[PDB]
């Protein structure tokens, strides 16, 4: 479809567990290895090439940023891109680790 949605990480985590949709996560290296989402992909704009080759555009995308602000931008970038469900969670990483604390991994 031609807009993304906001959802929470209870959903997230849901569709997660459920394989319904893959993570990627948008902060630093740095903020990425000090604690992720399980299972979160680090997207960057150079792992973006990666990413689309092996993420047809009809995978469900959520992504997670430091709040839930920059997640917006990025998921209407990747919409631009050609996929067609894309989510930005609210939230962030810092709402992951407050509802999920044991689904955290480190490094990269």
């Amino acid at each position: 479809m031609d807009q993304f949605e906001c959802i929470n990480v209870a959903d997230a985590h849901q569709k997660l567990q459920e394989k319904e949709a893959v993570l990627v996560d948008i902060r630093d290296p740095q903020s990425f290895a000090m604690g992720h989402a399980v299972q979160a992909f680090h997207l960057t704009n150079d792992t973006l090439g990666a990413f689309m080759r092996d993420n047809d555009f009809d995978t469900p995308v959520m992504v997670m940023c430091y709040h839930g602000n920059s997640s917006k931008g990025a998921a209407q970038y990747l919409l631009q891109q050609g996929y067609d469900v894309v989510y930005s969670i609210d939230g962030g990483f810092e709402a992951w680790q407050r509802q999920f604390p044991a689904e955290v991994a480190y490094g990269a």
